[PDB]
């Protein structure tokens, strides 16, 4: 009978459109490319929805994290489009907050909830992601440790790999 003020839940393929719209402004508008295109988000939201998390305000998505499992120490080009069911690493492919809602704890809150949520599942022993040099200190506030240049290639941008033990 009503839209909740704030709702945190795992995503489903139907949320595919919403997340892509957020990415268009968060990533594409800034680099001409984005972590996951509509098909790649549907993919992960189909095989591993439990590895995703979204914040909805009044029925609209305002923040999300899309992940999958990985089974290797470091991230590689192929990990970009894979889900290793037997992996013990939660690979965060994308983390973004809607333009009109940034700078007010949302990202930090979603990330901590995500960490505990995924860390609830005993199989998952670690969380990994790629990030721009300027966000390294941000992720360190969460227990992540810089782990050198990430091997993954994307246009001309450079990334530092971050590893967090759960
Ligand atoms: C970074 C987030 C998620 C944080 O959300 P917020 O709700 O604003 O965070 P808050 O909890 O309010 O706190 C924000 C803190 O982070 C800092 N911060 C936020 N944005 C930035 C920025 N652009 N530069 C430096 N610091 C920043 C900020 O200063 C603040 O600290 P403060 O308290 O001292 O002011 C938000 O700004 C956002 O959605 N930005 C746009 C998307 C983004 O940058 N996502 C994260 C990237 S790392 C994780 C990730 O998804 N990596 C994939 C890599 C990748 C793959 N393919 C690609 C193609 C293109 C591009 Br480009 C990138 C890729
Ligand atoms: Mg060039």
């Amino acid at each position: 009978h009503t839209l909740p003020a704030n709702e945190f839940r795992c995503l489903t393929p139907e949320d595919a459109a919403g997340v892509f719209e957020i990415e268009r402004e968060a990533f594409i508008s800034v680099s001409g490319n984005c972590p996951l295109n509509l098909d790649e988000v549907q993919h992960f939201l189909t095989l591993c929805p439990e590895l995703s998390l979204g914040w909805f305000v009044e029925g609209r998505l305002v923040a999300f994290i899309i992940g999958s499992l990985w089974d290797e120490e470091r991230l590689t080009q192929e990990s970009l489009a894979l889900h290793r069911p037997r992996g013990h690493s939660a690979h965060l492919h994308a983390l973004a907050v809607h333009r009109s809602f940034r700078q007010q704890g949302k990202g930090s809150v979603l990330l901590w909830r995500y960490l505990h949520h995924v860390g609830a599942q005993p199989a998952v022993r670690r969380a990994v992601l790629m990030c721009e040099d300027a966000l390294v200190p941000f992720y360190q506030r969460f227990g992540f440790h810089p782990a050198g240049p990430c091997a993954i290639v994307v246009g001309s941008l450079t990334f530092t790999e971050m590893h967090c033990s759960l």
